[PDB]
């Protein structure tokens, strides 16, 4: 896929070091690159925190073009990188030619 970097919004607030709030997220994003290509290219999902970490709260969608493989593909690169690209955000929204991922600790 695409994978070319677009646009991103990040938020000012970062993940503390070693907060619980890292596995949620991580589980949610898990989700959403598994099972986007197959609920629509567009799909939503959560994860409850534990140990005091707020709900993660998640968004992916894909390109309607590519095929259902090449969906998963961009958003397990994506999902490499939004890390990155936002610098450990309790928040962000990053936006690939193919392929999109935003999470917050809010529903959105």
């Amino acid at each position: 896929a695409n994978t070319a970097f677009v646009s991103s919004a990040c938020n000012t607030q970062k993940i503390p070091s070693g907060s619980p709030f890292n596995r949620n997220l991580r589980a949610m994003l898990a989700d959403l690159r598994q099972n986007t290509a197959f609920s629509g290219y567009d799909y939503k999902t959560s994860r409850a925190g534990s140990g005091g970490a707020p709900t993660a709260y998640g968004r992916a969608t894909c390109k309607q073009s590519i095929s259902q493989s090449d969906c998963t593909a961009c958003l397990s690169n994506l999902v490499n990188r939004i890390f990155s690209i936002c610098n450990n955000a309790i928040g962000a929204r990053v936006q690939l030619v193919d392929c999109f991922i935003q999470y917050e600790q809010r529903s959105f």
